[PDB]
């Protein structure tokens, strides 16, 4: 049987595991459920509505790249309806800024747009933005790609004015992955170097159906912890590689190394912290960090 590097699939397990001289290297793996805090929604069924008046040809037209350069203005006016009101990360995305600072935070794969792991602190060598991101957009003819900031696309949306290129007067388009183009290029070279170093997979706020977190998983190593803090249970398996060939195994007879810690991101990230002698630290930085944001409006 396989090395089992938790002695309980516990919270409890986790944290005298991640102390342990063993864990270095955590992965991060979060979804839409750790800014829901922050006041920006999932999009579970609680946006197709705001859809309809738009006229579209069928509502996935939103997400196609190819209907985006025909029609762009559907999406720019979406993107000005969902636009949050403030961006102040969550005690999650914290938690995570904790990771970095102690050098355990080997890196983090985003599937959100929002830019608060940035915001938090996260630096473009700690990100894996799977889904892109607004925090940069860019000119979408391929002999120009003139890149602007977050300031000038902001101005265009909440203007409603189509962004155009400076340059070449081509649409600017935010650099989130529409349905029709390719991962970033980033993604593809992190993964394979990442997944064979990674000590312990946090997992936090996804569902883990969407590519690519649902492959991504199964890409550490057999015997690294698996740790998910959400809602509710996710990444669980109903060939040839048997135990390699699936996902999440919290409940089975069998399972020797994922736990699932059921409830609100931000509590779970809290509790965690508490266990390790982080809880201060956590609670000095948000409150620091959000009073810097607050210092500035
Ligand atoms: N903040 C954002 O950037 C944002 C917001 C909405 C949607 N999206 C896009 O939609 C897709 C969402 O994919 P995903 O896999 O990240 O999310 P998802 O579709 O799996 O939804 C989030 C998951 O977290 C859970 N959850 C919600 N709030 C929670 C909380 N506070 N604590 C714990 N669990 C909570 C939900 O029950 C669900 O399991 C991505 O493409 C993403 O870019 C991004
Ligand atoms: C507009 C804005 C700006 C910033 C900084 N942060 C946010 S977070 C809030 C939010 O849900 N917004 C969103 N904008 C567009 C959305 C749908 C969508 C459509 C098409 C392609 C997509 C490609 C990838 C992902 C989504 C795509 S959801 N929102
Ligand atoms: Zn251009």
């Amino acid at each position: 049987h396989m090395e089992r590097l938790l002695d309980e699939l516990t919270l409890e397990g986790v944290a005298r595991y991640m102390q342990s001289e063993r864990c270095r290297r955590v992965i991060c793996l979060v979804g839409a459920g750790i800014s829901t805090s922050a006041g920006i929604p999932d999009f579970r069924s609680p946006l197709y509505d705001n859809l309809e008046k738009y006229h579209l040809p069928y509502p996935e037209a939103i997400f196609e790249i190819s209907y985006f350069k025909k029609h762009p203005e559907p999406f720019f006016a979406l993107a000005k309806e969902l636009y949050p009101g403030q961006f102040k990360p969550t005690i999650c995305h914290y938690f995570m800024r904790l990771l970095k600072d102690k050098g355990l935070l080997l890196r983090c794969y985003t599937q959100n747009i929002d830019t608060l792991e940035r915001i938090a602190g996260l630096e473009q060598e700690d990100l894996v933005e799977a889904h892109g991101t607004f925090y940069t957009s860019h000119c979408v003819s391929a002999s120009c790609r003139h890149e602007y900031p977050l300031s000038w696309m902001k101005e265009k949306i909440f203007s409603e004015v189509t962004p155009k290129c400076e340059d070449c007067q081509s649409l600017v388009k935010p650099d989130i992955v529409f349905f029709g183009e390719s991962l970033p290029a980033r993604f593809f070279s992190c993964m394979q170097s990442d997944f064979l170093k990674v000590d312990l997979l946090l997992v936090m706020g996804t569902s883990l159906q969407v590519q690519p977190f649902a492959s991504l998983i199964s890409k550490a190593p057999l015997s690294t912890p698996r740790l998910l803090i959400n809602k509710e249970k996710a990444g669980q398996s109903d060939g040839m590689i048997m135990g390699l060939g699936g996902g999440m195994d919290f409940d089975s007879k069998k399972a020797y190394r994922d736990v699932a810690w059921l409830g609100e991101c931000d509590q779970g990230c809290l509790a965690l912290a508490e266990l390790l002698g982080w809880k201060k630290e956590l609670e000095d930085l948000v409150r620091r960090e959000h009073a810097s944001i607050d210092a500035q409006s």
